[PDB]
């Protein structure tokens, strides 16, 4: 079972001696710092943390036992403070006495604002707000792959619109295939309910769970796949046989949509001699809402696309859109599911859009691009103190390294507030409580062992959409 | 709870109606695919998983009637193979009808051979051995994270043994920062565990609880830390109290190493006018076995590391090595424990060798660099299928994409063997069986539901050691 006292950096065991003396607050808060790409940031992720991890009773006499016992040989000594998680167990009922406040789900906050702080309610327990840091920065991930998830429906939602004059199926445009490619299962679940924040399309099931255990959906579930073949089920015919395994495969999934792999051994040829002459005759038979989509998987992303377009345009009755856009038929489609990141991802659809192909035309699958390939530097997510009270003092504290003004950290009690032109604005050194600038836009979200304040997956879906979604008005 | 049926890639669900009619069985590998450095592996991680999540009875009424509601509405369709889950749950309880082979864990091995072979035991269950590809997928981070961590000491190695004549202090050199940085509290125990397959020191107290549970060691735990100061412990003093900092945090500490950061506001005022003058009096009468560990923590690292070195040079009483190189006092080091990955390591320690230091005097902390800045792709972990029979007749298949060479997949029945140069080879197309090449080097670890053989972590430890460590 998780143990709250054995989930921190091992030094922070250490730092309750470390505090001046007559400590009674530590007051903590969490920020995307400052740094041209990713200026905003979807906060999502942190009420997972609270329901997992913080909430209810965490500390038992045994977890407090097991503890001392592991850090009396980690540390070969008796460094770990006992005393203060009996204290907790003993007072509160193994409730961390701890506040939380935080920006909504789903908000959209430019880099450098203040997203939740973190502090103590009793000054007993000064040494348990940075406890708890290391578990609460781990946030920086859902954060990231929401926001890294939204910059690329920016992209997918401009090419698409200009190519074909509207956003349909936006929402299905860039598919979740990043399962195996992540670090763990835990990690799979909450990378993959943070993409969906953005988009419907995934094949990480273990998101699914997640959000319906820890935010939930009016809809039964958040996400949706439609059957496909992987190099197993083509392959395993036989090198001579990859047509009779198209043949199966399509006519299995004769009214729903399905994907098929072409690559496994050519896909020129595949789509030139097998999709478009052989089995033509059982893919111009297929309905609308049950296309075929052929995917390749090898070669330069943009070039094989485009080839297979070009092979695809004069195998099959292309038409050209309102826009002036080539399109395939609508029984036809192709999805793009190796080597997509965000980089890629715009190399493609501009060049895509440089050979009149409408982005209608596709659909992207990314894995370890999606959720894998990010780091907390990204972002540049960062927790750090900015007020202590000592002695009945309050003081506001800050690092300033010479070497690296990027570093510094905000001083004193912070608040996020909406400016006179309806921007975002963090205060610093307790000035939100002038009210200059109206009331802290912080909600309490953690107090005392309770989740005092949640969203609905639904509504961080609304807060996180995009200005041009928004302007379907 | 954890529910098998609902730990596959979506598309798996629809597998079963894709493979040829009349096959009995569905024969796929692991490999690190060679691509045409990371030149040999560390195979660790597959025990973790075959405990965790394959083992004993994995599929119940209730699993299945889940998974049944969940791709009814993720698939809009039935899509959903109940008969064959149905037909395990009656038949073995629960349990996976599928053998897995594995190289031993801890084992080095060379790109692009055969890690681990995975087949079903059941005609009835040949989709299930790549419904678990995913999930067994899943080990090429630990594979990558104790291969990474690897290649680090062998730099580490090289350096030290250059500027010193020893390898003191090997396995304390490179420390784990990466509790923060990772995705999750359950990636966060995975990669502690691997990076301790070649280090002793870790802050991911996480790893500690995986390798008890799943691994074991001899020793009470496998990895150690010390007391150290963070930002907030510093910077709460206020700004104009900074010695009072250090000077109350050293004096707690005094009988056992301390690491202190010294950035926060000024890293060489630090250095030079607190640690070299104001609080001089309170380092040079520290123990040999209770340094003080000054800690910079920004600016480039390379820099930052020589600027302090030639500060404390001057403040401290430094002696010559016997190989010519600068040594700080034995109350005194640093470890430099920001922007350290794999090539800024190298970057670093050939930094200090340019400038006589010995890196007796560093240690390094490694976060992100450590734990998340690695993918699938750094190796090519890549679980393929090779063999399957049908109609009877066992038939060798593999990919091979026109435009990518480089992803071209194995043939047949796979085994594992040393050449008579004491390498690797795999054998394709059952070609073991000739038994040319002696014994097959993978074991069974998992059968029908148990797991048949383990590897504590000393031994996985003992297999992964560097050569210049055995040539010692
Ligand atoms: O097809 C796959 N799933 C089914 C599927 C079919 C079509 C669409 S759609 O056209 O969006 C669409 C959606 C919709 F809702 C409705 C619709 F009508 C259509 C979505 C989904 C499929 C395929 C492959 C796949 N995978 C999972 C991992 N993989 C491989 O594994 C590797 C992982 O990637 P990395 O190496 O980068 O980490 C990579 O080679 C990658 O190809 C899954
Ligand atoms: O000191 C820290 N721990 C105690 C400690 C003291 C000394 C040594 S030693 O000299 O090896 C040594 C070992 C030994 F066994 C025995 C000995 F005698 C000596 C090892 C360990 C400490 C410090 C910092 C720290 N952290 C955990 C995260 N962090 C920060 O958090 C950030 C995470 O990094 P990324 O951004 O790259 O992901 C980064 O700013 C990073 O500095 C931990």
């Amino acid at each position: 079972e998780f143990n709250i006292l054995l989930a921190t950096d091992s030094y922070k065991v250490t730092h309750y001696k470390q505090y001046p003396p007559n400590t009674s607050k530590v007051y903590s808060y969490f920020e995307c710092r400052e740094k041209v790409k990713y200026e905003e940031t979807v906060f999502y992720g942190l009420q997972y943390i609270l329901n997992k991890y913080l909430k209810g009773k965490v500390v038992t006499k045994e977890k407090i036992q097991e503890a001392k016992d592991v850090y009396k040989e980690h540390f070969q000594d008796d460094v770990f403070n006992e005393k203060g998680w009996n204290y907790i167990l003993e007072k509160y009922d193994g409730h961390l006495p701890i506040e939380i406040k935080a920006v909504p789900e789903g908000f959209v906050i430019p880099r450098g604002n203040v997203l939740f702080t973190v502090e103590n309610t009793d000054p007993e327990c000064y040494w348990l707000t940075n406890w708890i840091e290391t578990i609460l920065v781990q946030s920086w991930y859902p954060i990231t792959v929401a926001t890294n998830s939204r910059e690329q429906k920016k992209i997918l939602a401009k090419y698409l619109l200009e190519t074909s004059g509207n956003l349909d199926g936006l929402e299905y445009k860039l598919h979740d295939f990043g399962y195996r490619g992540v670090s763990s299962q835990e990690t799979a679940g909450i990378g993959a309910s943070a993409h969906l924040v953005n988009f419907k399309g995934t094949d990480t099931v273990a998101g699914l769970a997640l959000i319906k255990k820890y935010y939930g959906t009016k809809d039964p579930v958040p996400g949706y796949s439609v059957p496909a073949a992987e190099h197993s089920t083509i392959t395993a015919w036989g090198k001579d046989h990859e047509k009779d395994a198209f043949e199966h495969i399509v006519t299995q999934f004769s009214s729903v949509p399905v994907s098929v792999v072409s690559d496994s051994y050519d896909i020129y040829n595949a789509c030139e001699k097998i999709w478009g002459e052989d089995l033509r005759h059982l893919i111009v038979s297929r309905s609308t809402q049950a296309p075929l989509i052929i995917r390749p998987d090898s070669g330069n992303p943009l070039d094989t696309v485009l080839k297979v377009l070009e092979i695809l345009g004069k195998k099959f009755p292309v038409t050209e859109n309102s826009k002036g856009y080539k399109l395939l038929p609508p029984y036809l489609r192709v999805i793009q599911g190796d080597g997509v990141d965000i980089n890629t991802l715009q190399e493609i659809v501009e060049g895509m859009k440089q050979k009149m192909w409408s982005i209608e035309n596709i659909a992207f699958g990314s894995g370890g691009g999606l959720l894998q390939k990010l780091t907390r530097d990204l972002l540049n997510c960062s927790f750090k103190c900015s007020y202590v009270v000592t002695n009945g003092l309050g003081i506001n504290v800050f690092k300033d390294p010479v070497a690296d003004p990027n570093k510094r950290s905000k001083k004193g009690r912070l608040s996020l507030h909406r400016t006179p032109a309806g921007n975002f604005v963090t205060l610093e050194e307790g000035k939100g409580d002038l009210e200059e600038y109206g009331q802290d836009l912080l909600h309490t979200v953690f107090k005392n062992g309770k989740v005092t304040k949640s969203y609905s997956f639904d509504e961080i879906r609304k807060n996180a959409q995009l200005n041009i979604e928004l302007e379907a008005a």
